[PDB]
């Protein structure tokens, strides 16, 4: 939104690699769940898949980095 900056990018990137326990460049529902779980959040399994599927514009069931920018870009909706 309003053109992303370096800080919002680098911070996003660090956040994403950070979520990648294996640093394989992919976030699975388990890793995402580890985080959501640890974040006082408790999504249902179907929900995580569905949540991923909304961003899975590609259809892989996992999150890459740009897919993660979309996810966080929409999330940052907080106007
Ligand atoms: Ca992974
Ligand atoms: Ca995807």
């Amino acid at each position: 939104a309003d053109q992303l900056t370096d800080e919002q990018i680098s911070e996003f990137k660090e956040a994403f690699s950070l979520f990648d326990k294996d640093g394989d460049g992919c976030i699975t529902t388990k890793e995402l769940g580890t985080v959501m779980r640890s974040l006082g959040q408790n999504p249902t399994e179907a929900e995580l898949q569905d949540m991923i599927n909304e961003v899975d514009a590609d259809g892989n069931g996992t999150i890459d980095f740009p897919e993660f920018l979309n996810l966080m870009a929409r999330k940052m909706k907080d106007t």
